């Protein structure tokens, strides 16, 4: 295990500005407009620049994985912000929620498992964590992949309301490819689990 | 190529009622509080939802692929949104644009390749599309491989400066495995590749 060089990015916090973060909204979360000058590549400073951001906290992202029955749950439940792009905004997910207080990501996986899906977890590794939309949120998601008994999820659980489905990760993948599952953090997890999933049930 | 089934989800449009999208900030881009009635699993309707939901328009995405040379472009930019969770706000990405008027995916790939990046692309293929983070902005991000020369590939393009970047495909993608890269579109594309470089390669 080598991890990578710093290359090829050089600038760094050294080489902005925050000149403020203007709170353009305050509901349950919230827009803020960063104004900022940065440095540019051909080494000269830049003009003013503001950035409307949605600021909203961080999330936890389990993917549970049954290695004995090579099968994952997946979840259901509404997300009314794909309603304009999707046939349902009923979408398959993976089990996820936000991260607060002291909590590490483990805490909030493993929690959420039981809110969403009833699901006791085994063993974790972790597996990615990505920026969902950096042109336009801060959100960062952490996935870990959790040793699961398939045959024990099941129902609906949750103003949350979520349904339970178990499929083979087969069935998954193929989701992913022919566009039923299209959500960034599971298409992300699926990959992962397709580029893996040997190895992972050789270990576990 | 069989697609799949209907199933497992059932509840469409026709089991909800959006009640009003209310706007709670206009700039640049928009704030909006959908308010909406859903039917729940166990056949009862909702209470009235609020969800505060960041509308952006939608995205194209362009992995720019040389399948000769087995090798990527990326290119470089600062994001500010990732400063709170990133060593460095500037990051490797994806060329990507906004979708507006009357243009198709492959209008704005191939625009903002040359924007970005000064390269003409070839052959196209879609790879997937996918909703950014669905629990907090309906943005869709639909990415496009293109077959481009990677010897054309140099210097600074672009408020925008973008830097480019030649890696072969298989640093691409130990950068995504070791968190190098790490925004949604360019784990997502580069997982792609990884599960599909060979076929492609051989097809183009």
């Amino acid at each position: 295990s080598l991890k990578p060089d710093n290359l090829p990015v050089t600038f760094g916090k050294n080489d902005v500005e925050i000149i403020a973060r203007e709170t353009l909204y305050r509901g349950f979360s919230s827009l803020d407009l960063y104004r900022f000058r940065h440095r540019l590549f051909n080494g000269q400073m830049s003009h003013e620049v503001r950035r409307e951001i949605f600021e909203r906290g961080h999330a936890a992202v389990l993917l549970p994985f049954d290695p004995v029955r090579d099968e994952v749950v997946l979840i259901e439940q509404i997300r009314i912000a794909a309603y304009d792009t999707s046939e349902t905004p009923w979408l398959l997910e993976m089990v996820a929620g936000m991260i607060e207080e002291g909590e590490s990501v483990e805490d909030v996986a493993r929690r959420e498992a039981i809110e969403e899906a009833g699901l006791i977890v085994k063993r974790t590794k972790p597996v990615l964590s990505f920026l969902a939309s950096p042109g336009g949120t801060s959100e960062r998601s952490s996935i870990m992949v959790g040793e699961v008994d398939a045959t024990t999820a099941s129902g609906i659980h949750g103003n949350e309301d979520i349904r339970v489905h178990v499929v083979s990760r087969e069935q998954a993948y193929q989701w992913v490819e022919e566009g039923k599952i299209d959500n960034a953090a599971s298409v992300i997890a699926l990959q992962w689990l397709q580029l893996h999933h040997q190895a992972l049930k050789n270990e576990w």
